[PDB]
Parts: structure tokens; sequence; C-alpha cells
């Protein structure tokens, strides 16, 4: 097997959306620059690696490549590249404006054209399944499009980014239905219950599309969008020790990108004087739980139990 | 088996939400206050009574509680009592605003715990079935949000209000199509047939809440969620004789939450200039509605056909 | 059997949406009026034409009628006839404002009226099966609400517009979710397959309602409806080849609707000078689309290969 598994992006992932998450804290608190520019450079090294890492992958792993490309659950976790793609390049824009513009056209290049590829595939019927329905199919579909609109609209096309934030919302309005009935009703086995946590992703990260799209604009929809999110990090938070039953491990790293979206469209929320003290709650918690995360892999590191 | 049903509690609902609609009139009409005033009475005295009843069942039947609280469909209807209680609380808070908080905060608290504690835990998956998808599933995850939102906006909370709004939107407009495609495949045995009055609740639901929220306006999406209502409310009319197929019955009250969000939905647009015959008509067919099943009440009181 | 499918109906229906949709360029272009004129002349004659072979049908083949309105695949494109109704209605009310109100008053009825009785008649079940939920389920439930909304929008009736304009919205995100996840679980099969064009129609029939309504202003809904517009665009466009693998066939109409509605919604946000690039390349793809597929009939025609 390969030792890097391709859910492992949602390291550099989670740390790049947390850093960005900071940088929105520039002028409030001296060091939030510091701090946003130490997460953007650990996630830009971590992503390098991984990137590295996946080149390797497909130069003499290929079949494995093919196999998770061609599978009706793992394939999604391939849009993770695209995504950590433009988070970094939305790192970069703060430093070299060019390059971030360039690795956002190809993250956002990249993942349109793996949706259309392998989402619109599955329309054909046959391979995906009943229990192929898991939070994972999010990140093609939905975390892609948000992240698109987003970096979009750091870039100043504004309306362009507008499409793709509504393309995400829809298909993650059209697909959570379906996926939470068959968590009613399925389960979800223990190696793939770690994954339930991009269940929390899209609601936060819808409003963090949003709100980068509209200048921070805190109008209804956002606050609908976290009544949503708070709701469903509620149930998640009922569920963790059902997540975790099996004992903890990297793959809760998919909390990050939620933890992270909700930090980010905090600091946007306490940016406009409106549930100031849920927001610096929403971003305390989002970035205490990223620092435990962070903690459990140097320890998953140092006891070596990390790669495969 | 106790003689009080925990769906029994949709009357005293069904009566607060019409006393409400009917306050909302309290300028146009004299005798609007007294009607308002009468039926928020009447809805407080069934609400006390009925708690009395559930706290001897909690008392003294215990298992049966805990039998329809880990019930995968009949836990949903426990959900009655804080969206009771929180109509309640909006009813007396026209007389001393102290109480009415406290009754909203209590029922607010109430059922966001017990949406985290249950709605959360059927994710787990393996009692949750396809057979369990129950229009009785829009009263925790759905009404009670809703309720919530529209008391905390008669406090003055109007974010948080938005908040919950938002949390039981997003919610009904995920679980519905999952519950509409069950209704179209697997039919529904004619003693859950009286729950299908629930199915024209949350289009209404909504839209009360928006415009308690919102001071009232009627904006687009107040506009197009009484489209959906009425789309609903034609959809139930016409299988009205197949849900009554084995005969009336005290389940019928169901229809009385969305008939008295629709009457206040319709107080609402009326002010508005906005489809004022259309306002009118809705208003008189939930009050004739809410008049029938109290009068169905009351024959089944006299005849004995009530208890069970 | 009888000559004419009812699915035949798609013909002037996708005529009629690119007629309006020129009929809006009427300033920018000095022949685009006479476009718009031609388009809606052959529509109507087309409309005419089929209407009478219909009517015939009912005289005469009631039997099938009967089977096609009680089967629970067929029934939905039987709303084709009230929908080209409203279409040929918004046609006339450039000639005669009268009849065209008339035309619309009576498919918006007959639409209503027939998903009152039909759609709502599912939800008895035991009818409709899993292998029912077809992309054509869109007709009765979505395309109809909208193209009300949109005529009664032409009329002057802007809030009974919205009315079913957010009936059409809300049914189209109840529905779609579920029709999705049986496309991706079963495959549809070959004589259905052309149907699947169906699914582009909701996205930009529901932004070119919602810009007729509001008067082609461009809002944060247009551009998110776009988005998830495109995305089906693209997702469809990959899965072309999948759709004739048994070859082209008169039932590609269906993707005549979406082209339309896609080239109304080009022409509004052009206007708006909102993507103006884009909306150029749609209304020129929708354009070239729609004259592919009418060379293809005029093909069908002359080989004798259209009727059955």
């Amino acid at each position: 097997p390969f030792p890097l598994p391709t859910g492992y992006f949602g390291i550099p992932l989670g740390l790049a959306a947390l850093s960005l998450a900071w940088f929105h804290l520039e002028n409030l608190f001296p060091a939030a620059r510091m701090v946003s520019d130490v997460l953007g450079i650990v996630a830009s090294a971590v992503w390098i690696l991984f990137i590295l890492m996946y080149a390797y992958k497909l130069r003499y792993y290929f079949e494995e490549v093919r196999a998770e490309y061609h599978s009706p659950v793992r394939f999604s976790f391939i849009a993770l590249i695209p995504i950590t793609t433009m988070l970094v390049g939305d790192i970069l824009y703060r430093w070299n404006p060019l390059i971030a513009e360039v690795l956002i056209w190809i993250g956002t290049i990249g993942q349109l054209l793996f949706s259309t590829l392998r989402v619109s595939e599955l329309w054909q019927g046959g391979v995906f399944e009943q229990k192929s329905t898991h939070p994972s199919f999010y990140l093609p579909a939905v975390a892609a499009n948000f992240t698109s609109a987003s970096s979009l609209a750091l870039l100043g096309y504004h309306d362009l980014g507008y499409l793709f934030f509504g393309a995400g919302m829809i298909a993650w309005i059209i697909f959570e239905p379906v996926l939470l009935q068959h968590l009613r009703i399925s389960s979800l086995e223990p190696q793939f219950r770690a994954t339930m946590g991009i269940v929390l992703a899209p609601a936060f990260v819808c409003v963090s599309a949003y709100l980068s799209i509209n200048h921070g604009e805190v109008d209804t929809l956002a606050k609908i969008l976290w009544g949503y999110g708070f709701l469903q990090l509620f149930f998640l938070l009922r569920l963790f020790p059902w997540i975790v039953e099996k004992g903890l491990n990297i793959g809760l790293w998919a909390f990050s990108f939620g933890l992270a979206s909700m930090a980010n469209s905090a600091t946007a929320f306490y940016h406009g004087n409106v549930l100031q003290g849920v927001s610096i709650f929403a971003f305390v918690f989002s970035n205490v739980m990223i620092g435990l995360l962070v903690l459990m892999t140097i320890y998953k590191l140092t006891k070596g139990q990390f790669f495969l």
C-alpha cells in the first residue's frame, strides 16, 4: 500500500483554512498576522510534501490511484488536492498575488473537471451503491465549489465566485438529505466514522464563502447558515464518543475544515458586531479543537502510528 | 396504557398558535384581542392539565416514557412539550413578560437538548428504519426550531432567533425530500395517516417565524414560503378523504399547527398589503378548520372517545 | 398506438421558450424581434396541431390517455400541455393581450389542478415505485409552477407569480435529492435516458422565472441558480455520449426547455451587465443546441422516423 492516504490532505486543508481565519483578524490583534503566517507556512510546507508524495504515487503507484479514482466512495478524497491547492493559493495571495492566482485557477479548473468527469459519471448507475453514500461525497460536489468561490472572490471575480458558491450550496442541500437518511438507516462502519466530521463542514463552509464573496456582510443567509451549522455541531458533539468509539485517529482531521470555516465566519461576524459572544466562543472552540488535532497528529508521528 | 398520548399536546399547541395569530390582529378589530385572550387562556389551561398528566406519567408510567423516548418514530412527539411551553410563554408575554421569558428559555433549552440527544442518536443507525420516516419527525428537528426562533424574536433576541429559524428551515429542507419519497413509495398506515397534517406545518411555520423575526416584513422569501405552503395545502386537501379513510380522530389536530401558522402569516401579509384577498381567505379557512377540530374534540369528550 | 406521444409537446414548449428568450432581445438587435416572431409563430402552430391531435386521442384513444394519467411515471408528461399553453399565451401577449391572459389562466388552472389531483395522489403510495423516480417528474411539480409564475408576472400579477415561483422552487429542491440518488444507484434505461435533459431544466427555469417576476434585476439568487445550472450543464455534457448510447431520438427535446431558459436568463444577465461574456456564451450555446434539435427533427420527419 501507499504510505500516504489521499485523505491525509485534510491536514494542510484545515491548517490553511485556520490560517485564513486568523488572517481575517489582522487588525484587531497584532499577533494575529504572525499566527496566520505561521499557520499558512506550515500548511504550505505540508501541502508541498503531500503533493510530492502523491506525484510519487502517480509515477510508481498508479494502480492505487486508478482504483481510488474509479471507486464510488474513495474518489471523493481526490478532490482534497485541488481544494488544498486553492487554499494554499489563498495563503500565498498575501505574499505573491500572481502565484496565488495561478494556483487558485489551477485548483478551480482541476476540481471543476474532476466533478464533471467523476461526480456526473455516477449518474450512469451500477457502480454507486446505497452503502456508498458517505460524508466524504461533500468534498468533490460541495467543498470544492465553496473553496473555488471563496478563492475567486479573493481574486476580485465576485460574480464567478457567486456562481461557484451557488453551485456548491445547491449541491450541498441536494445531497445532504439522502446522506442523513442513509446515516439514520444503515449506520456507518467504524473506519468511516471519522469522516462524519465532514457533515459539519458544509454548513460553515457555505457561510464562510458567502461572507468572503459579499465582503463580509452579515445578511440573513449567514445567520441561517450558522443556525444549521451550530445544530450540526451540537449533533456531532453528542455523537463524538460514538465517532471515536474505536479510538483516536488521523481521520478526525475531517473536522478541521468545518472548524476552520467556523472560525473564519466567526471573525467575519465579530467584525459585523453581530452575535459577538457566540462568534468569540466559536472561534475559541475551533482553535482549541484544531490545536488538539495538531497535538494528536504530533503524538502519532512520534509513536509512528501516522503513516500506513 | 396512559390515558394521555403524547400526541395530544397538539391541542394546546394549535390553540396557542391561533391565539397568537389573533393577537396579531389587535388593532384592526376591537374584539380580536378578546378572542386572542380567550384562545390563549384555553390553551394555557389545557397545557397545564397535560403537563400535570405527563408529570404523573413520568412518576408512575416511566416505562412508557422510556419506550416512547427510545422509539425511532414515537420520540418525535415528546418535542410537542417544549413547543407548547414556548407557545404558552409567548401567550403569557402579553401579561407577565418575566414568566414568558422564563418559559420561552426553558422550552428552547429543552427542545435543543432533546434534538441534540435524540435526533442525533439516529445517525448511529440500526434503530431508525425506512418505515420510521414519518411526518411527526418534523416536530423535534423543524417545528421546535421555528417555535424557538419566533419566541426569541418576541423577546427581542432577533439574531438568536435568526439562528434558530435557519436551523429549522434547513432541517426542514433536508428532511422533507426523503419523507415525501417514502410517502410516495411505502404509503402510510391508517393509524399514522392523521399525522400527515404535519406535512402542512413546516411551510407555514417557517414563514410565520420569518415574519416574526424580521418585524413582519413581506420579503420574497415569505411569498415563496406561502407558495409552497399553499401547494402543500391543496395536496393535503385532495388527500383528506384518504387521511380520514377510517374516520375522524383526535389525531387530526396535527393540522392545527399548520392552520394556525397559516393564519398568523395571513395576518402578517394583510398588514403588509400583500395578497390581501388570499390572506383573508387563508385566515378564515384556518379559523374555520380549527373550529371544526374544536367541535370534533368536544364531541369526542362528550361521547367518551377522547382518552385512550 | 396513438401516433403522437405526449412527450412530443416539448417541441412547441422549447420553441416557445426560445421565442420568449429572443423577444427579450428586442431592442439590442433589429432582427431579434423578427426571430422571436418566427419562433413564436412556429411554436404556436405546432402547439395547435398537437392540441388537435391530443383532442383526437381523447375522443378516440381515451384508453391510452387513462393509462398514461394513472401511470406513476407517464402522468408527468401530461403537464407539458398546460406548460405549452402558458408559453403560447406568453407568445400571444405581444399581439393579443386578452387571448394571452385567457390562455395563461387556463394553463395555470389546468396545471395546478393536475398537480393537486395526481402529484398529491402519489402520497397514497403503492403505485409509485423506487424505479418510477424519473427526471420527467419535474414537469408537473416544478416546470409547471415556474411557467405559471413567469406567465403571471407577464400579466402583472407579481405576488401571485412569486407564490407560484416559490412553490416550484421548493418542489424542485425537495424532489431533486431523491432523483439524483436514484440515478446514482440505479441506471436509467436507454429509452428513458433522453429525459435526463429535464435535469438541466429546473436550475435555469427557476432563474428565468425569478428574473421575469422581479423585472430582470440580477440578484444573488439568480447568480446562485446559474451556478447550479452550469454545474448541471457540465455534468450532462459529460454524460451526453451515454444519453445517446442507443442513438439520437426526438426525446432529446427534453433539453430544449433547459436550453431556452438558459438563453432567457442569458439575455437577462447581459441586460444587467453581469457576466456578459458568460451570458453571450450561454445564449449562443442554447441557440445552437436548439437549432441542432430542430435539424434532427426535420431529418426524422423527412425519413419518416418521427411518428410512431
